[PDB]
């Protein structure tokens, strides 16, 4: 292996105080597993492969996958508007939002989370009819947890399916994840890491609306891997190669980074320098006006993918190059600078390419 692994993990794990890291790489076609500290605190148990972490937003990249899989399937196409797809929403601004939009946080400036207020499905929907965009739609880019959020409820019910079925029946046992769960099933919770917040306490995941879409699933490092491998050069079944394929169509772009389904990208090589940008507030934070693709854009396979995600006790980080048959999966208990996290996936990523 060209990579020096618990040479940059170690130091980092010191510097934040992880209690416990999951590490997974992928080179030349075999999977790597590297494995620090504690699960759990008080009991001292040890982080493994299986252990459950919660991975927070990279969950968004299974939610688009499974949203992809479900237009391919015929439920919706893309540029549909969404209110084709939700008779409730009829007469909205959402008469005026394509299903891509939503998928892509380009809707018009829905925010990164729903108000406080919005604690039921009846509330969900009333916040939906009655938001005001701030943006045309396709002009700018928000993160958002509504966004993606509400493309994946729609898009599994396009199927006739709940979210939680579809996702949890079909996409995760056809990716071939069996141990990756949206709640964590009583066979598992002896695999179930508890996260640490940046106060230090104790903490595990809070339910929330379309929580499962936006920010939901708790897996281990080696489920997580074998998804980056679906990624990469995918030999299988034609409808969920073709649903993988559109999360690597690009739709828009900040800066130097291109939003897909899920995943973002970058050309390969990156700077540490721009991956950082790319993954700082100055895009996470604030609504920025897009670079417009007039027809959704193939990005192809020399590219970096990434995606970050976090809970209140969860740090996770997803980033592989499908030319050079390279990933790197980096499961925390630790909600720990994105910064980190970018900085030493980079560098692995660089020496797993030599
Ligand atoms: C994803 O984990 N989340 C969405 C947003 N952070 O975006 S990031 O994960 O791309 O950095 C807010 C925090 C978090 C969440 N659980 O809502």
């Amino acid at each position: 292996l060209t990579a020096t692994v618990d040479g940059i993990i170690q130091p980092m794990l010191k510097a934040y105080r992880i209690p416990g890291m999951a590490v997974a790489v992928l080179k030349d076609g075999k999977a790597h597993y590297f494995n620090y500290g504690v699960a759990n605190r008080e009991s001292g148990q040890r982080v493994s492969e299986q252990t459950l972490f919660e991975i927070g937003s990279v969950s968004k990249t299974l939610t688009a996958t499974l949203g992809a899989y479900a237009a391919v399937k015929g439920g919706f196409e893309l540029d549909d508007k969404v209110s084709q797809h939700a008779p409730w929403l009829k007469g909205s601004a959402f008469d005026g939002v394509t299903m891509a939009e939503l998928a892509t946080y380009s809707a018009g400036g829905l925010p990164l989370q729903f108000p406080d207020e919005v604690d039921s499905n009846d509330k969900m929907q009333t916040y939906y009819r009655s938001w005001s965009p701030v943006y045309p739609a396709g002009t700018h880019r928000q993160y958002s947890n509504p966004s993606i959020g509400l493309f994946g409820h729609l898009a599994a019910n396009s199927l006739g399916q709940p979210f939680e079925q579809l996702m949890s029946q079909t996409l995760l046992p056809k990716l071939g994840l069996h141990h990756t769960y949206i709640q964590v099933p009583e066979s598992a919770m002896a695999n179930y890491a508890y996260g640490y917040s940046k106060e230090d306490k104790p903490i595990r995941a809070t339910p929330g609306v379309l929580a499962a879409e936006a920010y939901g699933i708790k897996t281990g490092s080696a489920d997580l891997l074998k998804f980056v491998e679906a990624n990469m050069g995918y030999q299988g079944d034609a409808a969920l190669k073709s649903a993988i394929a559109l999360t690597h169509t690009g739709f828009h772009s900040v800066g130097e980074m291109t939003q897909g389904l899920g995943w973002e990208s970058y050309d390969y090589p990156v700077t540490e320098q721009v991956l950082l940008a790319g993954n700082s507030p100055a895009v996470s934070f604030q609504a920025n006006p897009v670079t417009r693709f007039a027809v959704p854009k193939a990005m192809g396979e020399q590219r970096l993918y990434n995606k970050t995600g976090s809970t209140g006790g969860f740090g996770a980080y997803v980033a592989f190059v499908p030319a050079r048959g390279i990933a790197i999966v980096m499961l925390a208990n630790r909600n720990y600078p994105i910064e980190a996290r970018v900085k030493a996936a980079h560098a692995i990523l660089s020496q797993l390419a030599e």
